[PDB]
C-alpha cells in the first residue's frame, strides 16, 4: 500500500515542525564531548542547559526513502568551546546529507574515516552538501539560536560512537574575540 | 577518494542559487501538456512565456546520494489551467523527495502509477513529503512566482512520458475567482 503524502508547516523563526517527533539534549546528555571538563560539569551542575532540540520526521529505513528534520543549536559555550551537536558518520557510511540554514550564525565541522577536517560556515540561506563518508557537526559560533534544516536518506542511520571517543580532529572555540578552528589537543 | 563538502547560498527571496546550472522551460517546451490546446498555441504566439526555472546542484547517480535543486515557477493560466512544472515519476519509482516551500502561492498535485491523486497546498514554510511511487508537479496559484527548493535521491533519475502522454489525473484552474481541482476530461 502506498505511503500518503502530507505537508508539514515549518517556522522558520523557530525551528517547530508540526506532526514532528521531538528530542532534546541537555548539556548533562554530552559526557566526555567537550575538552574542557571542568568547564563541562561546572556548567551542568549550575544549569544543565539544552543545547539543542531536534524535530524529526522520519521513515521506516529503506532505501530510497527520505527523512528531514530541523535542529535548533542554542547559543553556549564550553568554557572557551562553542556549543555544538554531538555529532556522527552514518551507519551506511555513504549516505549523504543536505543541510539548509534558516536562522543564526553558525557551521559545519566535517571529517573522513581518516580524520582530515573541513569547515563551512554557515548563515541563514547556506546550504551545504555532506558528502558520502564524511562525518558532520554542527557548532552556533553566534548570541542567538541556530537553527536549521536537515534531509537525510531514510537508511543513514547513525554511527556516534567513533566521534563520541576521539571527538573531532578540529575543535571551534573563542579566541581573542575570535571564533578559530583549531586542532583539538585530546585528538 | 572523499567528495569536497561545500556551501552555496540559496537566495529565498530570487529562489537563485549560486553557481548552479540553470534550466528554463517555456511554454512552447510544454507541448500537450495543457488541456486547452488553443489556448496553449495561442499564447506561445504572443508571448511565448517562461513557465518555470530551476537551479540544479546534482551528483553522480550513485545509491544514497542526494541532489537539490530550487524551482522558480511563474504566475500564469494556459485557458482557466494554472502554470505548472511538467511532473514525472522517479526512474527508480521507489524513491521519496522533499520539497521546503519558500515564496508565492502554490501546490503540489500527486499520483500513484494507477492514477489516484492527491493536492497538498504550499505556502511559505511548508515542507512536503513526495513518498515513494507518487509522480509529482508543483502548481503555481497565486500571482507572483512561486519558489521551493527539492532534495531528492541522487539515483531517482526521471521518468516524464509517463505524464507527457496521459497527463494527470486531475487539474487546477480558475473558475469564479477561485482555485478549483477537478477530473482530467483528457486522462
Ligand atoms: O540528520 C542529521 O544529521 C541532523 O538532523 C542531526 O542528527 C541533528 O542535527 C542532531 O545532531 P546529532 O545527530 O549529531 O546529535
Ligand atoms: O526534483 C524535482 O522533482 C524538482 O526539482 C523538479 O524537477 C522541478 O521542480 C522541475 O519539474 P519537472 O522536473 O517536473 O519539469
Ligand atoms: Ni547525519
Ligand atoms: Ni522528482
Amino acid at each position: 500500500m502506498y505511503k500518503e503524502p502530507f505537508g508539514v508547516k515549518v517556522d522558520f523563526e523557530t525551528g517547530i515542525i508540526e506532526g514532528a517527533k521531538k528530542s532534546v539534549r541537555r548539556l548533562s546528555d554530552m559526557e566526555g564531548y567537550f575538552v574542557d571538563e571542568r568547564a563541562w560539569k561546572e556548567l551542568v551542575e549550575k544549569e544543565d542547559p539544552v543545547v539543542y532540540e531536534v524535530y524529526a520526521v522520519e521513515q521506516e529505513e529503506k532505501e530510497g526513502d527520505l527523512n528531514f528534520a530541523t535542529t535548533v543549536l542554542y547559543p553556549g559555550k564550553v568554557g572557551k568551546e562553542f556549543f555544538f551537536t554531538k555529532g556522527h558518520f552514518h551507519a551506511k557510511l555513504d549516505r549523504a546529507e543536505v543541510y539548509v540554514a534558516l536562522k543564526g550564525k553558525g557551521g559545519m565541522l566535517l571529517q573522513t574515516p581518516e580524520g582530515d577536517a573541513k569547515w563551512i560556515s554557515m548563515e541563514p540561506g547556506t546550504v551545504v552538501y555532506v558528502p558520502p563518508y564524511w562525518a558532520h557537526r554542527t557548532v552556533n559560533i553566534g548570541d542567538e539560536p541556530f537553527i536549521f534544516l536537515a534531509i537525510y536518506p531514510a537508511d543513514a542511520g547513525h554511527d556516534y560512537g567513533t566521534i563520541a571517543e576521539k571527538g573531532f580532529s578540529k575543535i571551534v572555540i573563542e579566541e581573542n574575540g575570535e571564533v578559530k578552528v583549531v586542532d583539538n589537543p585530546r585528538w
